[PDB]
C-alpha cells in the first residue's frame, strides 16, 4: 500500500518525489491585513520585469502573489497579522513570505514570523494549539543583499492537513517599521496520480525506517550496492524535501554522514553532490548534538579519498561545506589539510615532465597537454565549476527588440547583443533557439554596466505556451549572472534574455556579452518528465590520481589554509608540520613546478605561517643558492620564482633574519674577491635591492666586498651593485540573481546558505591573500 514500505526501485523512487513536488496556487487567496500594510497591484510590482506573457499559463504574480508596503503607522514596529484565506481546500505544501527591508537597515530585525490556521508570544499563546509553522526569525531568510529575502514557512503539520492561515509576524526606526515591503504566496502538493497521496506523504514524514532506508540506498549499503545514479538522485530529492519540512532524520545522517559524504561527494556528480550539499545545508540550519562538528568529522574523514574523487565540480562542494564548517576543531582541518597537501605535492612534483617545465619556462604554459585527464573547468568559489560534466550550449538569434542583434565578438563562440540605442531604463530583448528542447543546467552572463537589470526567461513550445522565469539579476550591472548546476535542470529550446538600459544613460549604442550557457543536448528520459518537477508546463589513489585532480586539490587545499589561518591554535600545529625541512620541501614541490596560482598560494601560506621564524631567512637564502646557482640544472621559471621569493622577503621583511641571511649569502658569494658565481650574485643583488627598497661587522663586510666588486668589475649589474651598497651604508644605525524556480520548493534557503558559504570563503581567502 504505503510508498515508504516498498522497495525502493526506480518506480516507487520516482512516485515519492512526485509526492514531493509542489506547484503555485493557481487561483490567487484573498487577504485582509492591518491598516497599516497597504496591497500594491503585482503589475506595478512586476513592472520593471513584465510577466504578463505568461498569463495564459497563470504564470504571472497577480495570479499567486499579494504584496503590502508598510506604512510606518504608530504600532507599525509591533505585531501584525495576515489573515490568509485560500479559494479551495487544497493540500499547502509552504508559504512563502517574500520581505523586503529598508536599504537605510543598519541592523538586520529581530521578527520572528509564525504560520497558523485560523478558528512564546500572547498571540501565539492564546492560538498555541492552531500554530503551524513555530516561530521563524526573519533573519533566517534574508538572501545575500542583506536587506531582502524570504521564508519558506513549513512544517509537517502543514503537509498533515487540507482554508485559511495567519501570518504573525512580531518584532521582539524599531522592530517591523523597519520592513519596508512584504509579499506572501501559497505553493500547493502537485496532483499526483498516487492513491491516497496525503496519507503517503505523512508516512514520508512520520516513520524512522523510511529515513533508515533512504540513507542506506543513498550510501549504496543496500541491494549489494546496484543502486543507480538517478536513484541517489530521487534519494537526495526526498531527502532534502524531509529536510525541509523539518526545519531523528537528523541521527540517521548524523550516524551514516562518513559514508553520505563519500557517496555523494567522492563517488557521483556534480549534481548528486550539489544536491546532498544543499541537504547538508538544511540540516545544519535544522536539542539535539550540533551537526556542524559532525560533519566536519566526516569530512575530514573522507579528505584522504580526494585523489580518488569522480569529477571536480563534486570536489567544489566537498570544500565549500569544510570551508564554512572549519570553524568547528580548527586544529583538526589544519592537520588533515596540510598532511593531504604534504602527500599530494611530492607526486605532483614527481610528475612533472622535461616538456611540461619545458612549456612553462619558454611559454608560460602551466597545462598539461600531453594529459588527457582534465579534472575540472572553471569559466569565472566565485566561479562556474564542473564545467566538463556539462556541454557548451550552442545558440541562434531567432528574434531582437527593434535594430538590436547579435554578433560573434567545442565552445560556442563569444557572442554579444549589439544595440544601436540604449536609452535609460529602456527594455530590448533577444531570443536565443538552441535548435532542439535542450537540458540547461549552468549560465554565465558577465558584469555588463550598460544595464540595470536582466531577465531570463524560457520556454519549449512558446513563451505564452511553457514560458518559466529563469532569473532576474538585478546587480548585473555590477556583478556577473552566475547560475551554477540547476539543480532542477529546466529543459529549453528558447531563451529570452531581457536586459534593461541603465538608469541615466544615454549612451547611444551598447555591446552586452551573451555570456555562456552550458547543459545537455540529450536529454535523459526522466530529466523530462512532467513528474518530479515543480511548477510544471590510500596512498596508491594519490599515485593514480591525474595531475590535474591532484592540482585541483593542491589549490582547495591552500585555499582552506590560508583561510584557515585567517580564521585563527591553528598556527600552534602546523609547527610540528611545516619546520624547516618541511617548508623547504613543500616550497620545492609546488612554487617551482606548480601553476601560477598554486605557486602564489603556497608562497604567501608559507608566509603567513613560518615568515617569522627565526630559521626563514635561511630558509630563503638556501632556496636562492639552490635554485639559482649556474650549477642548478633544473628547468624552473626563473624569473616567476624571483617574483614570488621578491613578494616573501618583503611579506616577511618584520623577520630580521631575512635580510641578515641574504646579506650573509652575498657575502659569501663575493668572498672570492676578498669561483665568483656573477649570476647568483646578480639575483641576490637584485632581491636584496627590493627588500632593501619596501624598508655591524657584517654588514662592513658585506660592503667593503661589494666595494671590490665594483673595483674589480657587467655594467647593468653595477647600477644595483652601487644601491645596495649605498642602501647597506646607511642602514646600519652607526651608518544575488537566484533562479526564479527555487522559490516554488523548499530548497531556495538552503542554495542561499551555499551561496554564504561560497561568498564567505571567497572573502576569507581575499582576505587572507592581501595580508
Amino acid at each position: 500500500d504505503l510508498l515508504v514500505d516498498q522497495p525502493f526501485t526506480l518506480e516507487i523512487l520516482t512516485s515519492l518525489v512526485e509526492l514531493t513536488r509542489f506547484e503555485t496556487l493557481t487561483p490567487r487567496f484573498s487577504a485582509t491585513v492591518p491598516p497599516c500594510w497597504v496591497e500594491v497591484q503585482q503589475e506595478q510590482q512586476q513592472r520593471r520585469h513584465p510577466q504578463h506573457l505568461h498569463q495564459q499559463h497563470h504564470g504571472d504574480a497577480a495570479q499567486h502573489t499579494r504584496t503590502w508596503k508598510l506604512q510606518t503607522d504608530s504600532n507599525s514596529w509591533d505585531e501584525h497579522v495576515f489573515e490568509l484565506v485560500l479559494p479551495k481546500a487544497c493540500m499547502v505544501g509552504h508559504v512563502d513570505f517574500k520581505f523586503v527591508l529598508n536599504s537605510n537597515i543598519t541592523n538586520i530585525p529581530q521578527i520572528q514570523v509564525t504560520l497558523l490556521k485560523n478558528k512564546l508570544c500572547p498571540f501565539l499563546e492564546d492560538h498555541k494549539e492552531d500554530i503551524l509553522c513555530g516561530p521563524v526569525w526573519l533573519a533566517s531568510g534574508l538572501d545575500l543583499s542583506g536587506h531582502a529575502g524570504m521564508l519558506t514557512l513549513t512544517s509537517p503539520k502543514l503537509v498533515k492537513g487540507m482554508r485559511s492561515f495567519l501570518i504573525h509576524v512580531k518584532a521582539v526606526l524599531r522592530g517591523c517599521d523597519l520592513l519596508q515591503e512584504v509579499s506572501v504566496t501559497i505553493r500547493r502538493f502537485k496532483k499526483t496520480s498516487i492513491s491516497k497521496e496525503r496519507v503517503q506523504r505523512c508516512a514520508m514524514l512520520q516513520f524512522s525506517e523510511f529515513h533508515e532506508k533512504l540513507v542506506n540506498t543513498l550510501c549504496r549499503k543496500t541491494d549489494d550496492g546496484q543502486i543507480t545514479e538517478h536513484a541517489q538522485s530521487l534519494v537526495l530529492d526526498t531527502l532534502c524535501w524531509l529536510a525541509g519540512v523539518h526545519s531523528n532524520l537528523l541521527s540517521k545522517t548524523r550516524k551514516f554522514l562518513s559514508d553520505i559524504v563519500r557517496v555523494c561527494f567522492f563517488e557521483a556528480g556534480r549534481s548528486i553532490a550539489h544536491k546532498c550539499a544543499r541537504f547538508l545545508a538544511l540540516c545544519i540550519s535544522n536539542c539535539q548534538p550540533a551537526f556542524g562538528p559532525v560533519l566536519l568529522k566526516a569530512l575530514l574523514d573522507n579528505m584522504s579519498f580526494l585523489p580518488a574523487a569522480t569529477t571536480g565540480g563534486s570536489v567544489y562542494w566537498y570544500f565549500v561545506l569544510l570551508n564554512y564548517v572549519k570553524d568547528e576543531d580548527l586544529a583538526g582541518c589544519s592537520t588533515a589539510c596540510a598532511s593531504l597537501l604534504t602527500a599530494v605535492s611530492r607526486q605532483l612534483q614527481d610528475r612533472l615532465t622535461p616538456m611540461e617545465a619545458l612549456l612553462q619556462t619558454r611559454y608560460g604554459l602551466y597545462s598539461s597537454p600531453f594529459d588527457p585527464v582534465l579534472f575540472d573547468l572553471e569559466m569565472s568559489f566565485t566561479s562556474l565549476t564542473g564545467l566538463l560534466e556539462v556541454e557548451p550550449l550552442h545558440f541562434t538569434c531567432v528574434s531582437t527588440s527593434d535594430g538590436t542583434r547579435i554578433e560573434r565578438d567545442q565552445p560556442p563562440p563569444h557572442q554579444s547583443i549589439i544595440i544601436e540605442r540604449m536609452h535609460s531604463g529602456a527594455r530590448r530583448f533577444v531570443t536565443l533557439d538552441f535548435g532542439r528542447p535542450i537540458l540547461l543546467t549552468d549560465v554565465l552572463i558577465p558584469t555588463c554596466g550598460d544595464l540595470a537589470s536582466l531577465s531570463i526567461d524560457i520556454w519549449t513550445l512558446g513563451e505564452e505556451v511553457d514560458g518559466r522565469r529563469l532569473v532576474v539579476a538585478t546587480d548585473i550591472s555590477t556583478h556577473s549572472l552566475i547560475l551554477h548546476d540547476l539543480i532542477p535542470p529546466p529543459v529549453c529550446r528558447f531563451m529570452k534574455i531581457t536586459v534593461i538600459g541603465r538608469y541615466g544613460s544615454t549612451n547611444a549604442r551598447a555591446k552586452i556579452p551573451l555570456g555562456f550557457y552550458y547543459g545537455h543536448t540529450y536529454i535523459l528520459p526522466w530529466e523530462s518528465e512532467l513528474k518530479l518537477m515543480h511548477d510544471p508546463l590510500p596512498e596508491d589513489l594519490i599515485q593514480t590520481s591525474s595531475t590535474e585532480q591532484l592540482r585541483t586539490i593542491i589549490r582547495y587545499l591552500l585555499d582552506t589554509l590560508l583561510s584557515l589561518l585567517h580564521a585563527s591554535s591553528v598556527p600552534a600545529v602546523l609547527q610540528s608540520t611545516f619546520h624547516a625541512q618541511a617548508c623547504e620541501e613543500l616550497f620545492k614541490h609546488l612554487c617551482i613546478s606548480g601553476t601560477p596560482k598554486i605557486r602564489l598560494h603556497t608562497g604567501l601560506l608559507l608566509v603567513q605561517l613560518c615568515g617569522g621564524e627565526r630559521w626563514w631567512g635561511q630558509f630563503l637564502s638556501n632556496v636562492l643558492q639552490e635554485l639559482y646557482n649556474s650549477e642548478q640544472l633544473l628547468i624552473f621559471p626563473q624569473d616567476r620564482v624571483f617574483m614570488l621569493l621578491s613578494c616573501i622577503g618583503q611579506r616577511s621583511l618584520s623577520n630580521s633574519g631575512v635580510l641578515e641571511s641574504l646579506l650573509n649569502l652575498l657575502d659569501n658569494l663575493l668572498s672570492p674577491l676578498q669561483v665568483l658565481d656573477i649570476p647568483m650574485i646578480s639575483w641576490v643583488v637584485m632581491l636584496v635591492s627590493r627588500l632593501l627598497d619596501y624598508v655591524h661587522e657584517r654588514c662592513i663586510s658585506v660592503v667593503q666586498k661589494l666595494v671590490l666588486f665594483l673595483l674589480s668589475m657587467h655594467a647593468d649589474l653595477l647600477l644595483f651593485v652601487c644601491k645596495v651598497l649605498a642602501r647597506i651604508a646607511n642602514a646600519t644605525r652607526p651608518t544575488q540573481a537566484l533562479d526564479a524556480r527555487l522559490e516554488v520548493g523548499l530548497e531556495q534557503q538552503a542554495e542561499l546558505m551555499l551561496k554564504m558559504m561560497s561568498t564567505l570563503e571567497a572573502d576569507s581567502i581575499l582576505q587572507a591573500l592581501t595580508n
